[PDB]
């Protein structure tokens, strides 16, 4: 290992990528944060200690690998802005940016550039992300397991052979956690449907949540099966379970996820 | 930490339970994992390497604490089975049992201050469980602490003022990962459907939900706010999120948690 690692904008992403880098012991020189405004570099430059700048051209000078990490209108600016930069220099772009597909990136910034597509989400701010990504083929193989290391410090992480399955990331696990939400809520307002208080339905609602993805993370078992040890015949659980079969959830969700890759590819910049 | 644990039954609740409180570090010299038939028992001993035995009155007989893992309509012969050797010392006794209230237990074993219900659920295994406690004013503070300090060993601990409260919170988290693995199992699925592989589909299902239930835990910020929050106009979540508002799943849930409710009223009235 030697990588300097420098992050092309100062926002919620870049800080929980550092901080993320950060808490794994990764050395603070050796990372760059750059951001437009002051502020947000006050956080980096205190708390993290990590180099910080408001030139992007500086940042990214002599950096093995440049995160953007910017809002998605700024990603063709700050890509002209090092072109010459990064020219024939074999350094890794990490592109953080939602709908960019890596073609359009390399018009921006060279043919040979080596560009990794990273699809993360929300819940990369808690150290429990999803980030699937893709490896344009000028990504060599150590900069493919470089680019996996990096979104580890967030979470899991995923590749896929093609970039147009990024979509099918950002409608699972991109959009996913809203899908959780609107089920905790249903399933929390029907606790308290019964006599369950407010206040304990959401704090069991939210365990029962968290328990059931540790368990399937942590176990070998398929999620079926997960549900048998739960499930005893004629039991209670089962009454219920035949309900939520009852609406018919497998359909639900590829219409859900459907419409949500849908509009991913009228959203995707080409 | 210290008490010898007893569990008459060695299930899938007892598993979880055990796996549970060996991962937290618990003396597996101090548990015992009782079990009518034999095969469950090989588990506790080659992988948990606790106390297994067939005989529930042997299992019972130096524990300091007995966790009832069986069937609910096996609860009043175990409570008679053991009934002596129970009441002989101040052993605390706990239930894990859906539809067995307290009374009823109360008279399988003829006293009344050593009996706590627990409502647990099977993500005890990684201890990440949450686990509803009742006991009748008869039970004294320091029982109703020994059970804490065990069940809070694997998850969460939550003491309810009533008994229906408890069956209630069972419908709820008791039932309830297995709805979040039918949602997953769905959702993979789901993401399969569309072309993405098993292990891609299953990894980032498991580890989305796992990162919602963390946001969730992690701020003040109701679950409906954190949606909001997540769900830009236009885009690709707000799509996903109007089909499954069409789903409507505030009443399939409502209807399926009422379900198991009353499923778990119609079990108590079988289990004298
Ligand atoms: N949906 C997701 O959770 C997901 C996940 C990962 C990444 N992303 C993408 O990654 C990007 C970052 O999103 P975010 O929410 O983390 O960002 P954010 O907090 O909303 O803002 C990003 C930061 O970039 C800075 N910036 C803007 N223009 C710049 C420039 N020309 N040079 C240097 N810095 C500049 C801004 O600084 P100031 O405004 O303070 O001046 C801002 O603080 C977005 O494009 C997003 O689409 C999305
Ligand atoms: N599983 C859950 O998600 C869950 C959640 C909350 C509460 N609970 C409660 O936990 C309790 C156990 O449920 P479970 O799903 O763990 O049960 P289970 O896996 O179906 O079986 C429990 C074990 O008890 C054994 N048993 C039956 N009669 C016995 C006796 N007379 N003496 C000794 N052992 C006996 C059975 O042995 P054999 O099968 O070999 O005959 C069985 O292996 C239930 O009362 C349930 O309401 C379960
Ligand atoms: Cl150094």
């Amino acid at each position: 290992n030697t990588s300097n690692i420098t992050f092309i904008g100062g926002g919620n992403m870049a800080r929980n990528i550092v901080v993320g880098l950060i808490a794994n012991g990764y050395d603070p020189n050796r990372i760059c944060v750059t951001n437009r405004s002051l502020d947000k570099l006050d956080f980096f430059k205190e708390k993290c200690g990590v180099h910080t700048t408001q030139d992007n051209r500086q940042g990214a000078l002599n950096a093995d690998v440049v995160v953007l990490a910017v809002k998605p209108h700024q990603i063709k600016m700050v890509c002209e802005e090092l072109k010459d930069i990064l020219s024939e220099t074999k350094i890794l772009v990490i592109s953080l940016a939602v709908g960019v597909t890596t073609p359009l990136i390399e018009k921006w910034l060279g043919k040979a550039s080596r560009i990794v597509r990273a699809m993360p989400n929300t819940p990369s701010s808690v150290r429990a992300g999803a980030t699937g990504l893709f490896a344009n083929e000028t990504v060599d193989k150590d900069q493919k397991n470089l680019a996996e290391s990096i979104m580890r410090a967030v979470g899991l992480v995923i590749w896929v052979s093609s970039e147009d399955q990024i979509e099918k990331i950002a409608a699972l696990s991109g959009s996913g956690p809203a899908y959780i939400f609107l089920i905790m809520e249903a399933l929390q307002e029907a606790a308290e449907q019964l006599g369950l208080t407010k206040e304990t339905a959401e704090l069991l609602t939210e365990q029962t949540v968290l328990g059931a993805a540790r368990m399937a993370l942590e176990t070998e078992q398929s999620v079926v099966q997960l549900r048998q040890f739960v499930t005893s015949p004629g039991g209670t659980t089962e009454q219920a379970i035949k309900v939520l079969e009852s609406g018919n959830l497998r359909e639900l969700f590829i219409k859900a996820l459907t419409a949500a890759v849908n509009r991913a590819k009228e959203l995707s910049k080409t």
